[PDB]
């Protein structure tokens, strides 16, 4: 299958990120998107493409425009307000709170942010965009007719809502990647999030949209990052009442049970009559990822992209998470291999 | 008039504070309540009392139980958890996430949170119950007779909402106080917040309360924190509608201007029938005060601390706010000057 990259992911390089009441360098770094490529080309997935140019028609389908208008310009403006750290927000419109707009840099930041630990640096705006593109690039090729297709996003998105940032997510790459499906003809779209986190941002954007269906196995949230969505209890509201499946699960998880998770879900995915379906992969599920603590071996990843693809449909794979073990790369690359079959 | 001061203030005295992307030395450090108590005694205010041990009773009736729960025992968990750094919360429970609890120190420190500039440290808990007691002492006195009195409160409180710390406050000194007026005898209290900063978590506790009235003078939420709560639509709801009264003022605004706003929010305390009014007193709104926008002079406090007096009802002040400038005490001490006529 095809694999879109682009190089300048590396413009997002940020320095701080919030860990333990700390400032810490960033686990989300750019050395990930290195070697999950190297190991992806050992696999024999070695046709690498650069992502076109493309605008902003296909994410402002999916995303605020208040908010896109917000991270172009939201480091100037805190650079510009004569802060000497990266921006991270400290002030957040959380339970009977107002439902006004700040005006200034210092209270946007908040409002546009569900979680602090992600800071905005120089060229995030234009990485994420990047990123965004591989997505797009990715899309074009299921559309066009090829049956799997790897899009290397990085900066990630899952967590990045329809209007705010983080989990180091600024834009939905995988949420991108299904409107444009549906913009080159798909009438109905799912998206499969198998990183060990739950997709709150992805849930966000499709909760009441009837067209896509949204699927996710992940730390249970009582217990586990975003902390504040992805239960069971959650399956869609207003026009997309019943296109949300969560399959939260807690500590030590084997795949014995996460693979009833995975089959269920595609048993859904299937009953909505998806024409294709967007995987947000992450291979944090790993039992040597310190992150989680779910009990996945390499292996079980080859199972996964098996899984998946015997589902009958077109499948485009989204890189999401995954701490920067030195099995990053072989893990990603098993699961492209069990699509491969 | 008597003051109410506690030793164990200096329990609080985190090693950090998030401004600016940085991780800086906490601006609300036990500096401020020395240098505040020498110029209250230096002003002739020289009748300093220890508050006595007090139950729970009166703060239960303003606070939730599970976010009391929840402070006393934030930073044995978070330690017990393995990190180094603080109790700073990165994950907020915002715009469209479920109304859940989480389980972990990791989830509920974010769920009981509203900023994260403010970091739970060792000793917070048993500081911000001094400084809650000093607040119940204060009130006694003025249940008892006195016509004023003064509770040097630290860590401050008003940014403490029913069920969420951040802003350095903790536990709602002045909440608690006017509480403790109620269960004395009064049927009505009100709450006049002079901070810079919107109180929140005190407007947030009476919000849906037709026995205490709270007004609050403050820099506009739009450009100052806590940027979403403080706005001049925000009157009150259900059983307390019409029991709030907010003036949100721009950058620069003197005395002028501030003063009006005063005599309005008075006007509003008397049509309510106050049998007493707490008064929240920030100092933050000094003109040399580098965390605020407003322009007030240290004789302005004289003028300021006449006029509420000038209501005719005992007044109970409660230390809020006001950092850095060693003109701090000054301008406490010249508002007590001109209650105590
Ligand atoms: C042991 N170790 C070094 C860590 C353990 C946990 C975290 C974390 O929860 N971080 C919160 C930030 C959310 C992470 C989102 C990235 C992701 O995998 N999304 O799916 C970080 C480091
Ligand atoms: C120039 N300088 C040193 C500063 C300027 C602004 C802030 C701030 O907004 N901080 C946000 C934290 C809220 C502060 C609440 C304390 C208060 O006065 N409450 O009323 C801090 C420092
Ligand atoms: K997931
Ligand atoms: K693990
Ligand atoms: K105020
Ligand atoms: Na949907
Ligand atoms: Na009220
Ligand atoms: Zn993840
Ligand atoms: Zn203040």
């Amino acid at each position: 299958m095809r694999v879109i990259f682009s190089e300048d992911h590396k413009l997002r390089n940020a320095k701080t990120e919030l860990y333990g009441g700390e400032l810490v360098p960033p686990f989300e770094a750019p050395f990930r998107a290195e070697w999950i490529l190297a190991a992806v080309k050992e696999a024999g997935f070695d046709d690498v493409v650069a992502p076109a140019r493309h605008g902003l028609e296909t994410v402002l389908k999916v995303h605020d425009a208040g908010y896109l208008n917000f991270l172009e310009t939201a480091w100037d403006r805190w650079k510009a307000a004569g802060y000497k750290g990266e921006a991270i927000a400290t002030s957040f419109p959380v339970r009977r709170t107002s439902p006004r707009i700040p005006t200034d840099i210092e209270g946007q930041i908040g409002y546009y942010c569900n979680a602090a630990e992600t800071a905005i640096s120089p060229g995030t705006w234009e990485a994420a965009l990047s990123s965004m593109a591989s997505a797009i690039d990715g899309a074009d090729l299921i559309a066009a007719g090829h049956k799997a297709a790897f899009s290397l996003c990085r900066p990630p998105g899952h967590h990045a809502g329809i209007d705010m940032f983080g989990g180091y997510c600024f834009i939905n790459n995988a949420a991108v990647a299904a409107q444009r499906l549906l913009d080159k003809g798909a009438k109905k779209i799912a998206i499969l999030d198998v990183d060990f986190h739950h997709g709150n941002g992805t849930q966000d954007i499709f909760y009441e949209r009837g067209d896509v269906f949204f699927a996710s196995l992940h730390g249970d949230p009582a217990e586990a990052f975003p902390h504040f969505l992805g239960y069971a209890e959650e399956t869609g509201k207003g026009a997309g009442a019943g296109t949300t499946a969560n399959y939260p699960m807690g500590r030590g998880t084997p795949y014995s049970v996460w693979g009833e998770a995975l089959t269920d879900s595609l048993k859904r995915i299937a009953a909505f009559g998806a024409e294709a379906i967007v995987v947000s992969l992450g291979v944090d599920t790993f039992e040597q990822d310190p992150i989680s603590f779910f009990k996945l071996t390499s292996p079980d990843y080859i199972t996964m992209g098996r899984t998946i693809a015997a589902s009958g449909v077109p499948l485009l794979v989204v890189m999401e998470g995954g701490y920067g073990v030195p099995e990053i790369g072989l893990n990603v690359a098993n699961v492209l291999k069990g699509v491969a079959g």
